[PDB]
């Protein structure tokens, strides 16, 4: 093992050498080196082949280094800090203070007084009153179905107060009784009350911080607080009077207390320290958590929990609470016991302990001893206490109390331990009311970071827009600040006036535990069984003999906390003060000044009412021009960055050019509304993950695990592994050159090639896992290409590549780490049955190993493994899908509130991305600076140019320029990130993103940046994280816990491998059922039935949840109509692009991509929501129950789910609209009719019933209704941003070109630009968006496919056909497309247009039938018991059943398998109908022109197949032709004449038809028959042969598309 551990042994020797050469071993450096020593020695222990002698030697060494570690102790400063809490009586305060001044003779006392927050109480009270009133109002409005008696009582007692302001105590008593009443309200109502109260209160705090931002204040003092109150509410003179008296009473109280103390002990011994002289109060990392704490608190009589952290951090010493004495003396406890004749009861019960402490305090302060409160104590106990106090009263005052050990281990913060014998039993816990430290402890730093993190997770309710309101987390004392219980605590405290702690002993203990664990092996004496031991506390007591703790001789001297003024004395003994409350009528709230809680419009009638005359007469005209633009920007469901930029820039310029402060505040409110709109309107993320791993890293397991986890988390997740060969080649070359400065080429080359081959072939079978080379994705002119070319070796090259590769269109999640999916709530719940939250994260690696792989770990119980195996892996992990990002298009990981670049999540394809463009320009600027710095020719002016015409020149300050030149002269070669750091001063380019954007968004960008100082999340940082690092299994979000807020698993609707309908054959489903759908809806009383079938989803995967949620979003008829229009447009575009393979304009490919991403994400979210019972109530199908919900429970929207489809029930206006995505919608007057029609339409029709999954099933148990408890939950669920799909009618290119009235002169003929686009005019590689200039006309080409489709769809006039032929002759067909024979371009006269049109219709219909039939035929051919070989060679196609279309097929597969049953009624029924009309025509003159055209088209198609003259697809085609011929033979041949042909028979039939009717239609029939009689035209045969020879093979489409093309050729 010596050679195996040689490197670590050398490391140990180096560490010993460094430790020996240390000027001060008593410093954090030496402690870290000894911790590293212990960790390395434990790693040595991890070796299996270790001898017992080695065990003993290492044990001796470990004991020695541990003893050396524990010898580095520090002496705390002789400071005693006690925070003064407003309203505290000085007398009761002084006594204990006096005590602490007497026992600790050589110490200093600092009363930490904050004069600026003396009134904060009566402000926070007003804020709380406003928040509760807002919650009450929104709760009452949210549930019109019933009234709440408690709210009526609250309002009535407030109005009763509004008559008598003198009776405050009566009002608080009435509030207590009303809380007793409020206890009896329903659990959902209570839950919503708590959530709304907490949210409103956080919003009000954020509003105050925004006021601080606008006023440009540096310190928040009372005056600022009384101005903000005047801003939000109307203050009377008596209310401003009260706020001041408190700030006067508090001042005199602390001044008189300190004077009375100073007269006796001196000014030096006790001094007042101003809390505001703390650096931590002004620290930006602290997010001003102390001001929020002043509001988000429920233990006001107690001191602050962050203040003590700051004080101990910045001054050290001992923090103590006001209400403690020092511990007793040994002699004192000895005489305590010796007056009890062996009775130990006196020293553990609280009553006698408190009485004795009261007695000793009264004696020590030279007060009378007999005056102790002897209530609730028996006469014998009172007598004995009187005597024992009389005994303790003889001894000197100096021999009563005892001091504590002042020398503590370095970077440790001892905590008081408390014992309390409760009637049930013992209570032992840690308390933060007495703490020790020395200045600059790192444990205090960890605890402060933990408190900030806790405040972040508490703010998560308001920060996280996707925060599930109704999710009842089980009470488990989780680390997370569970929001519901905190809100309940606050509501109880606000109502009654009298557990959980965000910042408290629980958090301090947890953070100390984490720190001691991170310390290493040296923390073992502090940690026991996943908890801090007695060596981390003071006052611990040993049990000796029996379980009783030996009260004499403590292990560690503590502090006496059972006090007359303990935490249990002001509940009853000390009455509640009234100077911490200020009654305020919130009915006159100024809502126009509250953008956070209320979204206000800019209405000119009262926006300027409060403006002064000068600013009005100057800027009112400029503002009113913004009314329409600002209103349309705010009310929009999409973000248009041009309008946002222009509106914000002009608002900022208006604000800069004015001196008023009221008007400035109104425009700041507009800016804040804009910023909130930006925060809310988030966009989906592409379901793609790209990993940019190290290629010479030794580890491989982590990357493989990440790929497997992301494959299993969802079957649609595309995984990209991006590597650069040039980077590794340059790295090897640089290594070789360095080795030269101070035959490995073959070894390195084989190593890298082998590793890449291994990763490539180990996921070879997965098509989603793609390994890409970055050298072949980027262009030659890009920055990254030059970076590789000149040999950029710096470690940043990877991160830059991510940015580069996001500019090339590669969307999704870019990462350099082996990132893993987050566990879902189901896996967490499974693990919670055995492990606790501090062990779940450590056991998660084993769970992931057993889920992704099949490895079983003996360190986990078999029950957990079995519970894991029963679930799909996609139910235990969280996919990329369903995650959303900021509308700016980039998100970043966070780390304690500071965004990082570990993960770069990058919007979605088709969505606008400002940060992408800004990043690209910035990277080019950095490259230019770098290249001109390399030579050393950069000076100021060169930089001025290098940054001209770029937003990055904003960073060009004098100090930045000086630093850039200084670094250039210091060392000429510098990396890009270091260059950006020099130029901007920011650590990461992610940090520079908001600075770059601020140029185009002044004010709003500045406001969003300033929000980060007040706790608000960075706009570019993601909050919900669905990923976890492998090395700690910790989330990457802003405010998230992956073990207590884990996401809910979303069920995936697995579907059969064969689909009933394809894209080509889909419209048949709607066509066959549309008439019955209409008649069913009309039969039940519907009065508005509209048909907008969807063509976006033809496979029932996802159960059409996206369109259902889209239709559910709308609450108005107008928005519904708009949404229906854009959905029809997108379905038409999808049909054009995918069914017809027609290229689309880049301005409609983006619209379709946006709609598809939105639908996919909403479908994922809806599937997740329906399965989660706590989110939406789910009920079985019952018409009575659903009618009851929609009539009495006040439900407005609901989802009706069959096993395969989703329907939408809505309450738009006064009608109930049922929406079926495939059939449109129908509205009914009453819910009962809607439910009845739903039942009838799903049940009566057989094919519809089978398609929906309800065939041969009881619909009463397979139809489920999902609804929400409150309507606004949908507002929380359904997203506000939707790419404008429900607010503005999106326009296609064709619509925009149709508006242009100027024609283009091409080839000597002037034609409209719309028509030029229609024939497929191709600008360069793409099509025409804008009218080409005169010079671009020679460059125009024509796309063959688009021209073919245009001709097939349109009935041109002869001159139009001549013009198109001329254009084709002049400008040729675009290369690579379908050639179009000019002779095929013909036009028709007016009289034969209708008929012509109808023919075209038939073609489509026939295609959409034949294609479907072919699939069945193909399907029929795929079920053959054939023994491979693909030689079916069917040799008989006879038909048996005429009324069913049954063909007896004798198949010569080599085994003579003969399947004499095929159900093809499509082919036989048409020929049947044509035969019966022909035979009965002389009696029945009814003339169906469409049927005749379809028959002539199918006959012509069959004839063309015959002239064409054997795999499954082509054999199915041939058989279909043969069956058309067989049905024609059967139905048309009156007698069995051999000398017949279908062409002549059909043509003669139609010629007779035309001879009967005559007219234009008769002429069309005769022309079609004549076409059938004469042989096929040379042009038609040439087209057919060229297609089948080149075009069919060149395309990769399936056989259905080729068959549809052939049917189209025949119909043409």
């Amino acid at each position: 093992l010596k050679t195996k551990y040689a490197n670590e042994i050398i490391e140990i020797k180096r560490i010993m050498g460094e430790y020996n050469l240390l000027p001060d071993k008593n410093s954090r450096n030496g402690l870290k080196l000894l911790q590293k020593q212990a960790d390395l020695l434990k790693i040595i222990m991890e070796d299996t082949s270790v001898t017992e002698n080695t065990f003993k030697n290492i044990e001796i060494a470990i004991t020695d280094i541990k003893r050396e570690y524990y010898s580095h102790t520090v002496d705390i400063e002789k400071n005693i800090h006690a925070i003064w809490v407003a309203g505290s009586p000085p007398e009761s305060i002084s006594d204990y203070i006096k005590t602490f001044l007497k026992t600790y003779k050589e110490f200093t006392y600092y009363l930490w007084v904050d004069e600026k927050a003396f009134g904060a109480a009566k402000f926070t009270s007003v804020l709380k009153q406003i928040a509760f009133d807002l919650a009450c109002r929104t709760i009452q409005q949210n549930t019109p179905q019933k009234n709440i008696d408690f709210i009526n009582l609250y309002n009535e007692i407030r109005k009763k107060y509004n008559n008598n302001p003198s009776g405050q105590q009566e009002y608080l008593n009435k509030l207590r009784e009303l809380y007793a009443t409020y206890q009896k309200i329903s659990t959902p109502l209570k839950h919503m009350f708590n959530s709304f109260f907490l949210e409103n209160m956080i919003k009000l705090q954020d509003n105050f911080f925004n006021y601080c931002i606008v006023k440009g204040v540096t310190e928040i003092n009372d005056e600022l607080r009384i101005n903000y109150l005047k801003n939000v509410i109307k203050l009377s003179d008596d209310d401003i009077g009260n706020y001041q008296k408190t700030i006067n009473d508090n001042k005199d109280r602390v001044k008189k207390l300190i004077l009375d103390l100073q007269k006796q002990f001196g000014e030096n011994r006790i001094s007042i320290k101003d809390v505001n002289s703390l650096t931590s109060l002004s620290k930006s990392e602290n997010n001003h958590n102390y001001q929020t704490e002043m509001l988000l608190r429920w233990n006001y009589p107690a001191a602050s929990d962050l203040l003590r952290m700051y004080i101990l951090k910045e001054h050290g010493g001992i923090y103590t609470d006001t209400d403690m004495m020092p511990a007793y003396s040994k002699q004192v406890i000895f005489k305590i016991m010796m007056q009890t004749n062996g009775d130990n009861r006196f020293l553990e019960d609280l009553k006698l302990r408190r009485a004795i402490s009261d007695g000793v305090l009264r004696y020590v302060n030279n007060q009378n001893i007999d005056e102790v409160n002897y209530n609730e104590i028996s006469d014998a106990d009172k007598n004995i206490i009187k005597k024992i106090l009389t005994e303790i009263s003889k001894m000197p005052e100096d021999s009563i109390f005892t001091k504590i050990n002042t020398r503590i281990p370095r970077d440790t913060m001892p905590i008081l331990r408390r014992y309390h014998l409760w009637p049930d039993g013992w209570n032992i816990r840690g308390l933060n009311g007495f703490m020790l430290s020395h200045k600059g402890s790192e444990v205090i730093d960890a605890v402060i970071a933990g408190q900030n993190q806790a405040y972040r997770e508490l703010r998560r309710i308001r920060d996280n827009i996707h925060s599930e309101i109704y999710f009842k987390q089980t009470d488990e004392l989780s680390s997370l600040p569970d929001t519901d219980k905190i809100g309940g605590i606050l509501v109880k405290k606000y109502l009654s006036g009298s557990t959980l702690q965000i910042s408290g002993p629980d958090l301090i203990q947890r953070k100390m535990l984490q720190f001691f664990r991170s310390r290493g092996v040296l923390g073992e004496e502090f940690i026991n069984e996943r908890k801090l031991s007695d060596k981390a506390y003071i006052g611990v007591y040993k049990t000796t003999g029996t379980g009783k703790y030996d009260w004499l001789t403590p292990e560690s001297i503590g502090v006496n906390d059972v006090t007359p003024a303990d935490e249990s004395t002001w509940c009853i003994g000390k009455g509640r003060c009234v100077d911490d409350f200020l009654f305020k009528d919130v009915s006159t709230l100024k809502t126009e000044n509250l953008p956070e809680l209320f979204l206000t419009k800019i209405d000119t009638d009262t926006f300027f009412s409060q403006w002064s005359t000068k600013t009005k007469k100057d800027l009112q005209k400029k503002i009113q021009d913004l009314t329409v633009r600002y209103n349309e920007l705010i009310d929009s469901s999409t973000i248009d960055f041009k309008n946002l930029y222009e509106i914000d820039q002009m608002l900022h310029m208006i604000m800069l050019e004015m001196n008023d402060d009221i008007a400035k505040r109104s425009l700041f409110s507009l800016q804040v509304q804009i910023s909130e709109k930006i925060r809310r309107m988030t966009i989906p993320v592409d379901n793609i993950i790209n990993i940019y791993p190290d290629l010479h890293k030794k580890n491989d397991n982590d990357l493989s695990m990440s790929i497997k986890g992301f494959l299993a988390s969802n079957p649609h997740t595309k995984i990209n592994i991006l590597y650069s060969n040039k980077t590794e080649h340059n790295i090897f070359i640089k290594d070789l050159f360095s080795f030269a400065v101070m035959a490995f080429f073959k070894k390195h080359n084989e190593n890298i090639h082998n590793k890449i081959q291994r990763i490539k072939d180990e996921f070879k079978e997965y098509s989603r896992v793609a390994i890409h080379n970055i050298d072949k994705v980027i262009f030659k002119g890009q920055t990254l290409d030059r970076l590789y070319h000149e040999g950029y070796v710096f470690s940043d090259i990877n991160t830059l590549s991510r940015y580069t590769l996001h500019g090339l269109g590669i969307t999704g999640v870019h990462t350099e780490e082996n990132l893993l999916p987050a566990p879902s709530s189901s896996l967490i719940n499974i693990l919670k049955e055995h492990y606790n939250e501090d062990e779940i994260s450590a056991k998660l690696p084993l769970a992931y190993d057993y889920i992704l792989n099949k490895k079983e770990s003996s360190s986990i119980p078999v029950e957990i493994l079995n519970k894991l195996s029963e679930l799909p892996p996609h139910e235990l992990l969280t996919p990329v899908l369903g995650q959303s990002v900021n509308p700016l298009g980039m998100g970043y990981s966070s780390d304690n509130g500071k965004i990082t670049e570990q993960v770069i999540v990058s919007g979605a394809d088709g969505f606008d991305n400002p940060i992408s463009g800004l990043i690209y320009t910035y990277l080019e600027d950095l490259y230019n600076i770098h290249v001109r710095m390399r030579e050393g020719t950069l000076n100021s002016q060169n930089l001025r140019q290098l940054l001209e015409n770029s937003v990055s020149s904003c960073f060009l300050t004098e100090q930045s320029i000086n630093k850039l030149l200084s670094e250039a002269e210091k060392r000429p070669y510098q990396s890009l990130t270091e260059i950006h750091q020099h130029l901007t001063g920011l650590p990461t380019i992610a940090d520079a993103t908001l600075s770059l954007l601020s140029v185009g968004l002044p004010g709003t960008g500045k406001l969003l940046r300033r929000e980060q100082d007040y706790g608000r999340p960075p706009v570019t940082a993601i909050q919900d994280s669905t990923f976890v690092l492998p090395y700690n299994f910790k989330g990457i979000g802003f405010n998230d816990n992956i073990i207590s807020s884990a996401p809910v698993a979303s069920s995936l609707h697995f579907i059969a491998e064969h689909a009933k309908y394809t894209l080509l054959s889909w419209p048949e489903f709607y066509r066959h059922h549309a008439q019955r759908w209409f008649e069913m809806a009309k039969g039940y009383g519907s009065q508005n039935i509209d048909f907008h079938p969807q063509s976006l989803l033809v496979t029932q995967e996802g159960r059409c949840m996206g369109l259902a949620l889209l239709y559910l979003q709308t609450e108005d008829t107008a928005h519904y109509s708009i949404l229906q229009e854009n959905l029809m447009t997108v379905s038409a575009l999808h049909q054009t692009s995918n069914r017809d393979k027609l290229p689309l304009s880049k301005d409609d490919n983006s619209l379709m991509t946006r709609t598809y991403s939105l639908i996919e994400m909403l479908q994922y979210q809806g599937n997740k929501y329906i399965t989660n019972e706590s989110l939406l109530h789910k009920t079985a199908w019952n018409q009575e129950r659903i009618t009851l919900l929609f009539n009495e429970k006040g439900v407005k929207r609901a989802l009706i789910s069959t096993p395969n489809h989703t329907l939408v029930l809505q309450q738009l206006e006064d009608i109930y609209r049922l929406t079926d995505p495939n059939f449109g919608h129908a509205d009914f007057l009453s819910p009962i009719d809607a439910l009845k029609f739903i039942e009838a339409m799903i049940q009566l029709t057989p094919t519809l019933q089978e398609y929906y999954g309800l065939l041969n099933k009881d619909i009463n148990k397979h139809i489920q209704v999902h609804y929400a408890e409150s309507d606004m939950v949908w507002n929380k669920l359904l997203p506000e941003n939707d790419a404008g799909l429900s607010t503005r009618i999106q326009h296609t290119t064709t619509d925009r070109l149709a508006n242009l009235a100027e024609p283009v002169a091409v080839a000597g003929i002037s034609l409209p630009v719309k028509t030029l686009y229609d024939i497929g005019a191709t600008l360069d590689g793409r099509r025409i968006t804008s009218p080409p200039t005169s010079e671009q006309i020679p460059s125009l080409r024509l796309n063959g496919d688009v021209l073919n489709d245009y001709l097939s769809r349109t009935v041109l006039t002869p001159e139009q056909a001549d013009n198109i032929r001329k254009i084709l002759h002049t400008q040729g067909i675009r290369s690579g497309t379908r050639p179009i024979d000019p002779e095929m371009i013909r036009g028709t006269q007016d009289d034969l247009v209708s008929s012509q049109t109808r023919l075209q219709r038939q073609a489509t219909r026939v295609k959409q039938q034949l294609a479907g039939v072919l699939d069945t035929l193909q399907q029929h051919f795929q079920n053959i018991p054939r023994s491979s070989g693909r030689h079916l060679s069917v040799e008989n196609i006879e038909l048996a059943d005429i009324g069913s279309g049954r063909f007896n097929l004798q198949i010569r597969d080599g085994e003579t398998l003969h399947t004499t049953s095929v159900e093809v009624p499509e082919v036989v029924s048409r020929f049947q109908k044509l035969s019966t009309m022909l035979s009965a025509l002389p009696a029945s003159g009814i003339m169906d022109f469409d049927l005749g055209m379809s028959v002539v088209g199918v006959v012509q198609y069959a004839r063309l197949l015959q002239q064409g003259h054997m795999d499954i697809k082509q054999l199915s085609e041939a058989t279909l032709g043969s069956m058309i011929q067989i049905a024609g033979n059967k139905f048309l041949n009156t007698e069995g004449i051999q000398g017949f042909r279908l062409e002549s028979a059909v043509a003669e039939g139609m010629r007779s038809v035309a001879t009967r009717t005559g007219g234009t239609m008769g002429k069309a029939l005769s022309a079609s028959a004549r076409v059938l009689e004469l042989p096929v035209l040379e042009t038609v045969l040439g087209t057919w042969n060229l297609y089948n020879s080149v075009i069919q093979l060149q395309q990769a489409t399936s056989y259905s598309e080729t068959m549809a093309a052939r049917v189209q050729i025949a119909f043409d």
